[PDB]
């Protein structure tokens, strides 16, 4: 791999992209200066197309289904995470989440999600007034506002990372996808991509 | 003010990343109860959120406009250059590896188009999709990436980075505001397109 120009096309979730990426290139430059990386945007509602289509060859990403031509590796399972700005003290309960305005990382636009419908299972409900598509950035959109976002851990990690907010264990349970490595049935057996996967394990 | 209506808007990664915080906290300040939906779409996926309706108005690079759909620049092209190790000439440009970031999957950027009108080249050694953390991309190497202005202000104020203006000059980064014809009468599109004008 050493003389190779080739190059590789990868989906990373963009929480991943932070602490996974710069490891990761310099380990391809220094045993593979020759080869040029591809990072594509991959989220859960893209990730079949991303393989589907050959826009990428594996992903990095939060996963929920996979086509069925499609091999699979758990990287880290996920819990989900309360994260606020506001300064009042104490853990929310569930009357004080579902009265304050949340923040949605909505990867289509939509405006209700697993945690809503989580809650009407129960006859709650709450009022999102903001979906973003991504996660970084999210406590620029929440600082100085009593608006809440729901993430999962790995995601609140790096939010909580970047400073100025606040975590905590939701009051009450709800879905939190794997993260996850995927990749195409056909490329399980090339040598180039079984040396990429190898090398992205080697770091997640 | 008293509006409470849903938003759907349309940016790319530099915008989302450098201009939307400023932007939501004004928009936020004069009407408190609106809802606001943001889409990630590069400068050639924008346009299909236009014509299928996900979007209402987007923000990005001049690019293919639907039909029945207008378009206004709002803001001038100004890159600036990233740099983590004197300033840069040409040649020296054109000698270190380059970053591309969010450029749809491709090699290629605006950067490639302006250096081949003198007979240049550059070499691309990576292709990313986000804004966020080039500085961490970038430490301790020889890599530098070409943003626009409003990206460089937000990246150089976390640290670790030296921006430049590049030794050449191109209109391709300036930021045009598209929507359909069809939204130019709503007095609270309207409203919305004058606020994301002025507040570019």
């Amino acid at each position: 791999m050493a003389t190779s120009t080739a190059v590789f096309r990868i989906g990373l979730s963009d929480d991943v992209e932070f602490g996974l990426l710069p490891p990761l290139l310099r380990r391809l430059r220094a045993e593979a200066p020759g080869i040029v990386l591809v990072v594509r945007r991959a989220n859960y509602l893209l990730m079949p197309n991303l393989l589907a289509s050959g826009e990428i060859s594996v992903g990095v990403s939060y996963t929920d289904e996979l086509p069925a031509n499609a091999k699979r590796k758990t990287v880290r399972r996920s819990k989900p995470k309360i994260l606020r700005a506001d300064s009042a003290p104490g853990q929310l309960t569930l009357d004080d989440y579902c009265a304050r305005p949340h923040a949605l990382v909505s990867f289509a636009g939509d405006l209700s999600g697993f945690v809503d419908e989580e809650l009407e299972k129960f006859g709650r409900k709450r009022k999102v007034v903001l979906a973003v598509p991504q996660f970084n950035g999210l406590g620029t959109l929440l600082a100085g506002t009593d608006i809440i976002a729901t993430v999962p851990d790995y995601a609140a990690q790096a939010l909580i990372a970047a400073g100025g907010l606040r975590a905590e264990d939701p009051p009450f349970e709800t879905r939190a996808f794997e993260l996850s490595m995927a990749w195409r049935g056909a490329q399980d057996n090339d040598p180039a991509e079984r040396w990429l996967r190898s090398r992205i394990s080697m770091f997640i």
